[PDB]
């Protein structure tokens, strides 16, 4: 079935655009990446850097994950991200999102051989 690594890419990678400069971006992307299929995924971040750059974070600053696991990593540089957060009037299946562009350090959980991002933990 879909690998954890591929699912991270689907949920969190958007290297095509340098920043999400449409107010529509989250509405469209959350839909087209299948994050509105069974429910409205409430919060989700997209990263606008190369895959190589994001994968490389697994070799950067080791930090605790929010769930208490130890396999999280914080990017030494800031990265261009977009935060998508479901609006108060959003109702499945017409999931509605606020789009916020930022430049922040990402924190991702990594696992496997090869050791790759499998979860987006936080941005700081
Ligand atoms: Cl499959
Ligand atoms: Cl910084
Ligand atoms: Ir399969
Ligand atoms: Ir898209
Ligand atoms: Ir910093
Ligand atoms: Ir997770």
């Amino acid at each position: 079935k879909e690998t954890a690594a591929a699912k991270f890419e689907r949920q969190h990678m958007d290297s095509s655009t340098s920043a999400a400069s449409s107010s529509n971006y989250c509405n469209q992307m959350m839909k087209s990446r299948n994050l509105t299929k069974d429910r409205c995924k409430p919060v989700n971040t997209f990263v606008h850097e190369s895959l190589a750059d994001v994968q490389a974070v697994c070799s950067q600053k080791n930090v605790a994950c929010k769930n208490g696991q130890t396999n999280c990593y914080q990017s030494y540089s800031t990265m261009s991200i977009t935060d998508c957060r479901e609006t108060g009037s959003s109702k499945y299946p017409n999931c509605a999102y606020k789009t916020t562009q930022a430049n922040k350090h990402i924190i991702v959980a990594c696992e496997g051989n090869p050791y790759v991002p499998v979860h987006f933990d936080a941005s700081v």
